């Protein structure tokens, strides 16, 4: 197991009003 | 196993209000 | 098991008015 | 089990209205 | 068991008016 | 000319993450 | 010319995360 | 010419991320 | 010209994270 | 012109990380 960079963002991000998430296990997101 | 930039932006983003999730493991997502 | 640089960021972030969470566990994100 | 920057953010953040989790064990995010 | 830099911010950063939090084990956080 | 009302939400309304305008003259409305 | 009430919300609203205009005369609304 | 009201909460507010106008003559609204 | 409550809440208000204007004339308007 | 009572609080604020603008003419509102 070898996790890396899973969300990548090379340039800018302007806002971010919802969820950014990485690794999620199980569980309930919401947007 | 061997992960890496599951999720890539290679240029500017310009807002985010629902989900951005690089590895989900089962679980719900609602947007 | 080896983690590393989840969620990337490489340019300037305008404003964050949701969630990020590098690794989520269950739980539940609303947003 | 290893866990390094998991959040990692490149450049300048300009405002942090929402939450910022690096590793949320359980629990409810709400924003 | 091995926790390092798990929230990282590499330049300046504006303002914080949510929260920040490296590591949260279970609870409740509202922004 | 009488306006009276124009957007109604009689129940609760969860998020509003697009754009709600009463009256609009002319102009462009992205979402 | 009576406006009145343009946007009318009778019950509790969650979150506001795009744009409440009551009257935009011209213009561009972005969401 | 009789504005009155524009845009009206009549319960409870969780909170606001966004914009609320209330008459808005021209210009740029970005949510 | 006649302008009164032009943005009206009732009930009480979480937070405030955005922009609350009651009358704005040309100019932009970021959130 | 007679401008009165712009942007109206009947009942408890909890907190303001935002603007909060009664008239604005012109200029930049950021949030």
């Amino acid at each position: 197991v070898h996790h890396q960079k899973l969300v990548f963002f090379a340039e800018d991000v302007g806002s971010n009003k919802g969820a950014i998430i990485g690794l999620m296990v199980g569980g309930v997101v919401i947007a």
